[PDB]
């Protein structure tokens, strides 16, 4: 079990992968491979994939994972040491904890496991065993099962930068091509609208201001080609209004300057 | 000695490094470790550098040197290695490789090891030397130091795709804020000129075509904070024009009409 317990969490490290990124999936065969409770902890404390596996009753994780987030002092106590500790709980060889707070190993021989994915350091893996100790063939793991986690703390994070930061530009690629009608078009189209959709007239909106009628498809013909939307453009019934890109309606408001 | 000789690998981890990817220290530091020859071929069969200290003999390891590329039918066969197998020289085990491509081997115990990352074959990384073996533990570096290669492969690639994306892309909004008359300027600043180096008069060059110099004072104070051009704008006379964008009036030859 040297080389057997390496080979069924492999069948689940994903690399960016399609299916849905989630801690909340991450840990399964960190459970009966490792048979060690499994926390996954980002940086300052905040809580993206829990869950305990031996019901063990202490006074910091029967009031923690009800916050869904780690407190005062959990935040700044940590984020300090450079590796891992042997056999933690009410006792330590040296100041594994500060005196203040020697209550979160008080339910558990627990292990704190540092994530190194990128050569970093991404928050903590707490682990919380019953019984048995941390020894050999349980231990690696532990390790493990933290860069198991470690391929996808910078795929749940790192879709934050692709897809979050893209979308701002595009958005902004399309408006900037845009002469002053088509401008004043789409601004008077989706303010004078049903906030999130939309539909009315073809051209009574039109001229209302100064503006002509076909230069208003055209305006259309801009967000649907560069990549923005779909309408079924009636020709008998004014048009039809459904957002598809998801930053848009932010870069729309507060263009009122 | 898997875990302090480690640390001459783990700490030559530099993640994007900072500087222009340098190729054979890159394999020189697989050379200080496990100590052997270091060939870092890729996925299509080109070679990158290599750091070899002992003289071994070899057949096509050294049209390899000379041609920097395989002849014909290795981009073929190299592309089918999935893992890691230990020890084949003149004998083998199997299929493994044609009779014909098998004088890759002929002289010492080379262990071929891919660069498996991402999700994808990325090429093979090719380690041989003379009478020593690989060992129980000689090549786990070689396979936690494969997980990186890759790394400095989606970091060098990957700056050259959002440095291309971002090229292309700034050289086509400057383009964009430019009404028709604006672009004019620029289709005669470039044509007749000296070099990349250029510079000419202010009321000159203007109703020589008969456009104004008023729509030139903006049109290249637009490249200018835009991030296209420095030009020190002497309104006394004129102003000298270098580039900061290289691939850029390469955008203005074949857009002619």
């Amino acid at each position: 079990a040297l080389l057997q317990k390496t080979r069924i969490i492999n069948s689940m490290l994903q690399a960016a992968a399609g299916k849905p990124v989630n801690f909340k999936e991450m840990a399964e065969t960190l459970r009966d491979v490792i048979d060690s409770n499994i926390f996954v902890v980002s940086r300052r404390g905040k809580l993206l994939g829990y869950s305990i596996n031996q019901q063990i009753e202490n006074d910091r994780m029967k009031k923690m994972l009800e916050d869904r987030q780690f407190p005062e002092e959990y935040t700044k106590n940590l984020f300090n040491v450079p590796e891992t500790s042997s056999n933690l709980d009410i006792n330590s060889e040296y100041t594994a904890f500060p005196v203040e707070n020697r209550d979160l190993f008080q339910a558990g021989l627990t292990t704190i496991v540092p994530i190194i994915g990128g050569g970093e350091r991404l928050g903590t893996l707490i682990l919380s065993r019953l019984q048995d100790q941390f020894n050999d063939d349980d231990l690696i793991l532990a390790e493990y099962g933290a860069t198991v986690v470690g391929m996808e703390i910078l795929r749940e994070k790192a879709e934050e930068i692709e897809e979050e930061a893209r979308s701002k530009a595009v958005v902004q690629m399309a408006i900037s091509s845009l002469s002053y009608s088509e401008l004043e078009a789409i601004e008077h189209i989706f303010e004078e609208l049903d906030g999130n959709e939309g539909l009315l007239v073809a051209s009574k909106i039109a001229d209302r201001v100064g503006i002509t009628r076909s230069v208003i498809v055209n305006a259309l013909r801009k967000l649907e080609s560069a990549g923005v939307i779909e309408s079924r453009s009636l020709g008998m019934k004014g048009t039809y209004i459904k957002v598809l890109n998801n930053k848009f309606l932010i870069e729309l408001e507060n263009l009122k300057s």
